[PDB]
């Protein structure tokens, strides 16, 4: 009687490579989490142009069991300091939440 079913995520954090000016880079990530309950959460992004663009759907009628796709495209023209980030919101009900509101570190700048 021995066995475990651990679950890991890849969306928790995004990794970017060396980007040069006048160049275009496209990154994509997905998160998976088998849930037994049906909770409705709302996800939003800030910063027009660069961010988790794509088929990002969370606010809709879904739950942890669903799937979240985050695709970001970087294509700066000059060395700048612009970075994005994803924010999470608490559910409507009074679900036991321990200091929610996680933020994913999205580091990405332009070359020189």
């Amino acid at each position: 009687p021995m066995g475990l079913l651990p679950l890991k995520v890849t969306h928790t954090t995004l990794c970017w490579g060396s980007t040069k000016l006048r160049t275009d880079v496209r990154k994509s990530m997905q998160v998976k989490n088998t849930a037994d309950k049906r909770l409705v959460i709302r996800l939003g992004i800030q910063g027009p142009g660069f961010q988790l663009v794509g088929t990002d759907s969370s606010t809709i009628t879904l739950q942890a069991m669903e799937c979240r796709s985050v695709v970001i495209n970087f294509c700066p023209t000059v060395c700048g300091a612009a970075i994005g980030a994803l924010s999470f919101y608490a559910p409507p009900g009074a679900h036991n939440s321990n200091q929610p509101g996680l933020e994913i570190p999205l580091y990405g700048y332009g070359g020189s």
